């Protein structure tokens, strides 16, 4: 429980600003969405702020029509199971229990979300919903933004008719304006330059528990390596030592590192900018209010942003072109910039295959488009910030107490730009020798995702590819549950990959298991071994019998991981099938059987794009 911030409602009376917009956000995209509506404001007449809502007590939501004019916008963001983003667990959970009164409250909502998922934007919804049964005004429609299609697209169109549905409601009428000023560090003690660390200035020198995504902990990798046999991918084994940090764990949580750039990549794009990447510098806050100071730890240098707090592989979102075309000194180069931002035709045709299809990151676009150069310190306050990468730990703290276990494929591909993209946190961690010890920034993030609180209840785990880490660590588990004495039920994986002799993961510990009997049953599908594709649905299909036993009788629970939706709703579908054959049923109530299952706490998924 942190401390609250004072009324957001008097800050604003303090600021003269009319328009709030908060940012239930995990990986940082709606709080680049509401940074953007909120300097939006100015160029309609009013005046905007951002605000995470966690720092705040909702509740003064009801003094907002003290201000005239006042508005108030909330893009939130959506998590497992369709709930909301950690930093609005607080505000989800006062909606509920409040009957507050907010008349003459008007508010507008953008939802981001993704479409492959069982409850599509489910927080943008609630939030939508709960305000107005509260007595708040919707003053525009909700936005659902999907993330399988085009987000960014979706918060175009949104955004290009909520303002003009704002200005016609309030009657307001319809200029490059940076957040944060340069100050260059001629004379500076060394010892108050950023790094890369994340938290306080050298925190990841001295390391004091408790860990977090605030505090990070830099396990040292004891070993890194190479699980496929063949190579075609590079798929990876790495164990981190998380020894004298007070850190725990079990299987199904995550773990979650904070990458560095390529460095080839990030010289490249101080060369091509003539900047020198050396200068320390910071960027601060132009709002002398605003506890936001700057855009990434200061004060630090160039080539230290772009490495350790900047995203600079993404493909740039609309409004980072649309600012860049100031400086693109040739005219056609500067039109295709500034169309870049638009809501459709050419310009949307353009970004969407030029820019986002093509994976085109910033340094294409600057090799791309010569005539433009920007000067570095005004391109990092417009690029995102670099997000730590998560991971299903592959391994049991039963087993393994001071060590996470993480599975992962190296991201490596050619796309339309020409170029090959290289994942930023797998490429990384693909160069972490077990060793000037080797270490990774981490940290753990508890989740949903686990083994059946007794240990005779049925285990079905369906994981294929990658998909298989968490589940690593449940037969560890597993196993060590039946050398403890302990009576374990049927524990069954289906588990898949392409060919046995290529990318088989663990199929030596994977052999022991179901040899010392830990396993029940190791069912493989080999994809590409024959003509036709053999997935791990179709074993659930061939084996229907003796799982509806399991579920219907055994009290089964059911685990499906991997990546992203076709297979997890491949798987659902078979399930459904399933049940609708032995129950008997129809498939309605199929769906219903397993729909149940989900909620009852016998049916997880961890599945990620
Ligand atoms: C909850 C959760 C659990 C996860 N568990 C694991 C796990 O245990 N093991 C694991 O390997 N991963 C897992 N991940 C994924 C992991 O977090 C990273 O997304 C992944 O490792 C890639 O990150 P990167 O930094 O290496 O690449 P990034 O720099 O993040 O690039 C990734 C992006 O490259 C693009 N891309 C990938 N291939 C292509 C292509 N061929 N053509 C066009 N675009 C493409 C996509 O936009 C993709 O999102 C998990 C993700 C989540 C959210
Ligand atoms: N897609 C991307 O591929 C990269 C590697 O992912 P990964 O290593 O975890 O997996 P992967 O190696 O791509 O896939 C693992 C196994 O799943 C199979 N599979 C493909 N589609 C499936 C489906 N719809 N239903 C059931 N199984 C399916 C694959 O078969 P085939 O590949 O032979 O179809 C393969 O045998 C990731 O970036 C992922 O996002
Ligand atoms: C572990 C995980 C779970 C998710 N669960 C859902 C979900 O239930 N519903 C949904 O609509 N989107 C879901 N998404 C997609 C996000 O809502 C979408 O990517 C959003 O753009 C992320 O915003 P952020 O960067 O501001 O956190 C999930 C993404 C991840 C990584």
């Amino acid at each position: 429980p942190p401390v609250k911030e004072s009324s957001f409602v008097e800050k604003m009376k303090k600021t003269g600003r009319n328009i709030i917009v908060f940012y239930g956000s995990q990986t940082g995209t709606a709080e680049e969405f509401a940074n953007r509506l909120s300097k939006d404001a100015h160029r309609y007449g009013m005046r905007g702020m951002s605000a995470d809502p966690e720092e705040y007590d909702l509740a003064d939501l009801s003094s907002l029509p003290e201000i005239d004019k006042s508005l108030v916008v909330f893009c939130m963001a959506t998590y497992g199971e369709g709930d909301p983003t950690d930093n609005a667990q607080d505000f989800y959970d006062w909606l509920q229990e409040t009957d507050v009164d907010l008349t003459g409250v008007k508010f507008a909502v953008f939802g981001l979300g993704n479409k492959t998922y069982e409850h599509f934007n489910a927080m943008g919804k609630y939030v939508d919903q709960r305000l107005e049964q509260l007595g708040a005004q919707r003053i525009f429609e909700l936005g659902l933004g999907d993330d399988d299609g085009n987000l960014e697209e979706d918060f175009i169109t949104w955004r290009e008719q909520f303002w003009p549905a704002v200005c016609e409601f309030f009657g307001v009428e319809a200029s490059s304006i940076r957040q944060y000023e340069l100050v260059v560090h001629e004379d500076m003690d060394v010892a108050k330059v950023y790094t890369g660390e994340m938290g306080r200035l050298k925190s990841y020198e001295n390391q004091k528990p408790p860990f977090d995504a605030k505090n990070p902990f830099l396990a040292a990798v004891t070993a890194n390596r190479k699980l496929n046999q063949g190579t075609e991918r590079h798929l990876m084994h790495l164990e981190l030592d998380i020894s004298d940090s007070k850190i725990r764990y079990e299987s199904g949580d995550h773990v979650a590192v904070y990458p560095a750039n390529d460095s080839a990549l990030v010289n490249q794009i101080g060369e091509i900018l003539g900047a020198d990447l050396d200068v320390i510098m910071s960027l601060n806050n132009l709002d002398e209010e605003s506890n936001k100071k700057h855009p990434f730890p200061c004060p630090t240098t160039y080539r230290t942003a772009l490495t350790y707090y900047l995203d600079i592989t993404n493909p740039p979102r609309t409004n980072v072109l649309y600012e860049l075309a100031q400086y693109a000194s040739e005219p056609s180069e500067q039109e295709h910039l500034h169309k870049m931002a638009s809501s459709s035709g050419e310009g949307k045709e353009l970004y969407l295959s030029w820019v986002v299809e093509a994976r085109r990151h910033i340094l294409a676009i600057l090799q791309d488009y010569p005539s433009l150069r920007p000067p570095i310190d005004h391109l990092c306050e417009l690029l995102p910030r670099l997000q730590a990468r998560y991971y299903s730990i592959a391994s049991s703290s039963k087993v393994h107490p001071n060590s996470v276990h993480i599975c992962a494929v190296a991201v490596e591909y050619e796309a339309k730009s020409g170029r090959v993209n290289k994942g930023v946190a797998t490429s990384w961690l693909r160069a972490k020798e077990p060793a000037g010890r080797a270490l990774v920034p981490m940290f753990v993030r508890k989740s949903q995702f686990r083994l059946p609180f007794k240990s005779t209840t049925p285990v079905i785990m369906v994981g294929p590819g990658t998909g298989i880490a968490p589940f690593m660590g449940f037969i560890q588990e597993r196993a060590w549950l039946r050398e403890q004495g302990k009576e374990v039920g049927e524990t069954l994986l289906y588990y898949g990959c392409r060919r046995s002799d290529e990318d088989y993961l663990y199929r030596e510990e994977l052999a022991r298991f179901h040899k010392d009997g830990a396993l029940t049953q190791l069912n493989v599908a080999f994809s590409r071994e024959q003509a036709h594709k053999v997935y791990v649905q179709h074993l659930l299909k061939r084996d229907r019998e003796h799982l509806w036993k399991l579920i219907h009788e055994g009290g089964a629970h059911i685990y499906v991981c991997g990546a992203a939706r076709n297979m997890a709703k491949d798987v659902q579908n078979t399930f459904y099938d399933i049940v609708a054959e032995f129950g008997p049923m129809e498939h309605t109530q199929a769906v219903d059987y397993v729909k149940k299952l989900m909620t009852k706490g016998r049916y997880s998924l961890d599945v990620w794009s």
